[PDB]
C-alpha cells in the first residue's frame, strides 16, 4: 500500500516552525504502531525535525540534496521514485509531501487534533466525498495527553 500518516489541527494545521504545534504523546506511539517494520518516505525539512531515522523500520528522505547520504537513510530526488518501493509506504510528511502525494495515495491515516494551534505549515484541503471512513476510533484521554483526538482511517473512494 502507500499511505499518508499525518496528524493535522481543526484548520488542518500540521506544523509550527519545522515542530509539531502540539505534545501528544499518544500519536506518537500511534505512528510506531502502524509504521514499525515498513517504509517512511518524508521531505528533508521533517527529516530535519526528527534528527535521526526511526529505528526499525526504513527510512527514505526526498531531498535534491545530491551530497546527502546519512547513515541509515535511503535518499531519493523524484517523487517517482516512491513508486518503485517495496511494500507498505507512509508518507511521513511534511507539507510539501502531502501535497505532492494527496492524490496518489491509497489510503491516509489522518489524527484530527480537535484543536486550534498556530501553524505555518497546512495539510491539503480534502473533501470526505472522496474519502471514505474506513474507522474513526477516539483518542483517550489522561494527564500526559490533554487534547481530544480521533484516529480516521481513510480510503479513497
Ligand atoms: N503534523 C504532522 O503529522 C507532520 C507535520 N510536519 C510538519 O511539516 C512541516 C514541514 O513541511 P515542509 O516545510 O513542506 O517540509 P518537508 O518536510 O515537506 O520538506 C521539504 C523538502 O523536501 C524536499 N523535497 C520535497 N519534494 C521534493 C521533490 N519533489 N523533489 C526533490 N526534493 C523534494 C526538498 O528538500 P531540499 O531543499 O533538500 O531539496 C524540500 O525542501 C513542519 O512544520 C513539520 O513540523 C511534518 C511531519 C508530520
Ligand atoms: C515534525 O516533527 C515530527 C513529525 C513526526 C511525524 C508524524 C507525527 N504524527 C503523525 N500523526 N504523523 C506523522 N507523520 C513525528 C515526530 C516529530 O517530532 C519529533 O516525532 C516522532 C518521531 C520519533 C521522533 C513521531 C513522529
Amino acid at each position: 500500500t502507500l499511505s499518508i500518516l499525518v496528524a493535522h489541527d481543526l484548520q488542518r494545521v500540521i506544523g509550527f516552525e519545522n515542530q509539531l504545534p502540539w505534545h501528544l504523546p499518544n500519536d506518537l506511539k500511534h505512528v510506531k504502531k502502524l509504521s514499525t517494520g515498513h517504509t517512511l518516505v518524508m521531505g528533508r525539512k521533517t527529516f530535519e525535525s526528527i534528527g535521526k531515522p526511526l529505528p526499525n523500520r526504513r527510512n527514505v528522505v526526498l531531498t535534491s540534496d545530491t551530497s546527502f547520504n546519512v547513515e541509515g537513510v535511503d535518499v531519493i530526488h523524484s517523487i517517482e521514485d516512491i513508486y518503485q518501493l517495496p511494500g507498505h509506504v507512509f508518507i511521513f510528511g511534511g507539507q510539501t509531501l502531502y501535497e505532492e502525494m494527496i492524490d496518489k495515495v491509497d489510503d491516509m491515516y489522518i489524527t484530527v487534533i480537535e484543536g486550534k494551534f498556530r501553524g505555518d505549515t497546512f495539510f491539503p484541503p480534502y473533501t470526505f466525498e472522496d474519502w471514505e471512513v474506513a474507522s474513526s476510533v477516539e483518542g483517550k484521554l489522561d494527564e500526559k495527553n490533554t487534547i481530544p483526538h480521533t484516529f480516521l482511517h481513510l480510503i479513497r473512494k
